[PDB]
């Protein structure tokens, strides 16, 4: 048996992510995974790193320190009830997928604050206590990003330089470090600008990739991957 | 005469990132620049990129894509006043530091959302328009970022690879996307590690860089800079 969280990041529900997002849920279904969805915009999800993700008492009120109160808080169970959820969702995933548009060669806010937010210490990582140390180890994770740029600018020589050189902080600094097994991003490549068939074809790569999905093996998520040859 | 904005992001006055901001206000205050702050965490930034951001009749109700209504709202001056007071500030800087902790090898949450939604199509570049022809071309920006890993750790043989590899990102896909030349970048590793003479040893070092920011010269923002070969 497999569990899948797909952790979606877009305002419209008829957009290409939209569709992504929707063939997921449905090949992953017909497959008899369990699947969530966290869908961010929805649960108008807080991306703020704040002292109000601490409920209670602070181990420090006077100098406020994110990490230090948010890895007490989690050893002491007293995280805000949507970080828990969130994190409820991740520990029982087999595989996380983060489904979302490219803004600014990184996650939209919202999803960025799920990162900040919901792997915290304790939970993803403990310090020391990452990367293959990593709390998160034996999970699977996913990147499945729509760009605006065309496949010909995220090339090593294009204007935008190759696409793994703005995956390294999302996979490696990220993903890697909480101890997923990262698997080959889904890049789905300026689809506004591709025809009807061919956002077509895009939706059903990824829905024929999802068929074999348990089969694959991670990236080797290494400098070299990113940026070598 | 000089104009600066500082785009701070910490959530705590007395840490060590509010002593970068203060010094940074301090020594470009006493060199007669003009200075504002934009403290998102004070302000309560909204971080999020949704339909709240235009105020006027949206181009396509039907389907909502936040990149072309944000780009007719900005045209139209329909955008949300929070947007376009920050762009008020930029407009008028000459130098645009960010200060911030790096989170997750990049800026926290609330940071990316001034990113996705300060630097929107028409105000921080057009389509032609971007890179060295972005539309904030003339303006330096630079980037203070504080760390928990140690300098060590940031090496290309290090655990986290190279300081410059997280900096694509941001540098490249975001600040010279839009026109901005780099300065190179102020990293102030491990504080909350370091002793109390080292935190001040590194607070001097910045105020002293500070003294002489108009004579420096932009980083190439060039994959090469970043990587190598
Ligand atoms: C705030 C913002 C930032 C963006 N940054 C990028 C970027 O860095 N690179 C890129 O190729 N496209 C960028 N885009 C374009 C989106 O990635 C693109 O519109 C989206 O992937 C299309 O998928 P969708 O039709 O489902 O929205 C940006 C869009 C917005 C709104
Ligand atoms: C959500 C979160 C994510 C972080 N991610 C990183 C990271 O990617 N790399 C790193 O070296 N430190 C990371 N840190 C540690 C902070 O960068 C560090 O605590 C901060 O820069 C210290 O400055 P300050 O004392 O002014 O907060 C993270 C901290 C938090 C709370
Ligand atoms: C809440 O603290 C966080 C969150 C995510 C993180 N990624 C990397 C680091 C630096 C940790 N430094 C050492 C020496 O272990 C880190 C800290
Ligand atoms: C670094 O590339 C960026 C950064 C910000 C952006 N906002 C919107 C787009 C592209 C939107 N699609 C087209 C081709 O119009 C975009 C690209
Ligand atoms: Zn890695
Ligand atoms: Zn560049």
């Amino acid at each position: 048996g497999k569990k899948v969280l797909i952790v979606y990041a877009h305002q419209e529900p008829k957009s290409f992510n939209g569709s992504l997002k929707n063939v997921a849920v449905d090949e992953l279904s017909r497959q008899g995974c369990t699947v969530t969805v966290s869908d961010l915009y929805a649960m108008n999800f807080e991306p703020r790193a704040t002292d109000k993700d601490i409920t209670g008492t602070l181990s420090n009120p006077e100098v406020f320190n994110y990490g230090v109160e948010t890895h007490e808080a989690y050893k002491q169970r007293s995280l805000a009830s949507d970080i828990t959820d969130e994190q409820k969702k991740v520990r029982e995933a087999d595989l996380v997928i983060f489904q979302f548009p490219l803004y600014w060669f990184s996650v939209p806010a919202i999803l960025k604050g799920w990162m900040d937010r919901v792997l915290c210490q304790g939970f993803a990582f403990d310090i020391p206590g990452f990367y293959d140390s990593g709390l998160l180890q034996g999970k699977l994770a996913l990147l499945s990003v729509t760009t605006g740029g065309t496949a010909e600018m995220y090339t090593k020589t294009g204007v935008n330089g190759d696409s793994r050189y703005f995956l390294w902080p999302l996979q490696h600094g990220t993903l890697h470090f909480c101890g997923f097994k990262v698997l080959a991003p889904q890049i789905s490549f300026a689809p506004e600008i591709a025809s009807e068939e061919e956002r077509k074809g895009m939706v059903a790569a990824w829905s024929q990739r999802l068929q074999t999905i348990w089969k694959e093996e991670p990236i080797p998520c290494t400098a070299h991957w990113h940026f070598g040859q």
